[PDB]
């Protein structure tokens, strides 16, 4: 059980994390206003939300999302893509760690999620930095959904600490890294990493532990079944590196459980 | 705005016609269980529902479908399949109509969902009979989804008169023929043709009136948005041949709200 409040917020970022799917965007001149097809994101659409800047297959990992500046929430919202196509994405997915000592020391991140990152981090901490301040007052948000979750996990981690807090929200994303890594984010102060599950989602649970991969501690995991509506209660916050009980259970994993969290993602009609 | 009763019959069979994509069965034999992959149809399968006979690119329109028993719910369902890729196969659409006196005098119809439907009628005809005979209590249903709806519709009309009534609930269902088989589908005996649209769904809206076309009375309007749960208060029964206000609005169309009859239909998760 969360609160209403938190639960708001679960609700609008898993809409910023959809509507780097299914915006109709990118090539989309900055102060447009973001919406989204087949009602992707409407609490998006309701706020007076606007691109600052979007990218598309943009450095090594060839890297989709944007940047957003929300007025009525008071937000500044980078938003990473998930893979134009999860299947093929899960079944071609590597998983060699890479040292990130940058980031902490005795950290390993998963290395192609790490090098995506790393390959366009420079322009994107300009771009946020540019926009922080700008809107000095404003929260610092970044999210995404599966891969984009990773990677917006990844750069959380990164930009943390350097003056503005960075909350990131996170739905369906896989592991990241070693443990180590995992405990860092689990603590790290300059901002909260809400790390949302759902159900048996495959996503999460990859990489797998067996490869050397830890999860951030805490993680909210959604139990409302797929193309089930969410309520507050249907949310449960599992403490513990690692923790088993919510998402990381011994039972066969599903792709579509993957595709709904609050509503569809990951996908567009 | 409707019944209840009427609004768990709605959501049962759109969860049928849901069930012609998605749940796999590709060839799986007579008697099997009948299950979808995705929560699809959860009401289907918490019934006693197998299949009785599966089809695939059958005869001339590559028609596709299945035949099921529910002792749970007592019928025999004969539900087809839409397009594979709707957006295409609206792309595609031709507006050709064909006379059609074998079923009414005066009456056109469409000549795809025609010739589709006459090209496998003997067969299928045999099968339901079949079942008709096994289970003369039962209630015998046609239902569809997009051109399933169409195909449904069609083949309501044409195999009703012989003994059984035959219930037919489409989806989506666009324009089946001409202003006098809109007359005789509403006002046809042996059976009732509900008609159920969503909000301003393109494919009802398909071919135009401006071809010949006209639908049949009622209409069933589901006025909730995409991704938006249905309750029977969300439902209105609009009455009169080609009425407007529901779905026939000269608004702009929209195809994700064919993708959402009471859940996700004419694609799988
Ligand atoms: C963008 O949204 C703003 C504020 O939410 C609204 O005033 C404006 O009409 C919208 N602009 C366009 C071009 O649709
Ligand atoms: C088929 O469903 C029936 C009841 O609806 C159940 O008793 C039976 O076990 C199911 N068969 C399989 C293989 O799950
Ligand atoms: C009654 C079942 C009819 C379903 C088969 C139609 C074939 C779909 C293939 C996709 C081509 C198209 O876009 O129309
Ligand atoms: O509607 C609510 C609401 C609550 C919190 C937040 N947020 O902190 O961005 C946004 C929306």
């Amino acid at each position: 059980e969360v609160s209403q409040d938190l639960f708001n917020q679960f609700n609008l970022f898993a809409q910023y994390s959809a509507a780097a799917y299914c915006g109709k965007n990118n090539d989309a001149p900055a102060g447009t206003n973001i919406t989204c097809t087949g009602n992707a994101c409407p609490e998006v659409e309701k706020a007076d939300a606007t691109f600052l800047y979007s990218f598309e297959d943009s450095g090594v990992g060839d890297v989709t999302g944007f940047l957003a500046l929300d007025n009525t929430n008071k937000l500044i919202v980078l938003s990473f893509r998930g893979s134009r196509s999860i299947e093929n994405w899960i079944g071609n997915l590597n998983f060699d760690l890479k040292e990130i000592n940058d980031i902490c020391s005795g950290c390993r991140g998963h290395d192609g999620f790490t090098s995506s990152w790393r390959s366009v981090a420079d322009t994107l901490r300009q771009k946020v930095e540019d926009a922080v301040r700008e809107h000095p007052d404003y929260r610092v948000v970044f999210t995404g959904h599966s891969l984009g979750g990773a990677l917006a996990t990844v750069a959380g981690a990164d930009l943390r600490g350097n003056g503005y807090d960075i909350d990131v929200f996170s739905y369906g994303a896989p592991r990241v890294g070693n443990r180590a890594f995992a405990e860092f984010l689990t603590v790290q102060t300059g901002g909260t990493l809400y790390r949302i599950t759902h159900t048996n989602d495959i996503v999460p649970r990859l990489p797998p532990r067996e490869f050397g991969y830890s999860h951030s501690s805490p993680e909210y995991w959604i139990k409302s079944g797929t193309l089930v509506p969410v309520t507050r209660n249907d949310i449960v916050k599992i403490e513990g590196i690692d923790a088993t009980g919510g998402n990381n259970q011994p039972n066969i994993p599903d792709i579509p459980a993957h595709l709904w969290y609050f509503g569809l993602i990951g996908t567009c009609l």
